[PDB]
C-alpha cells in the first residue's frame, strides 16, 4: 500500500 519506512514503498 501507501509508502513505508521501507517496505511498502
Amino acid at each position: 500500500p501507501f509508502c513505508n519506512a521501507f517496505t511498502g514503498c
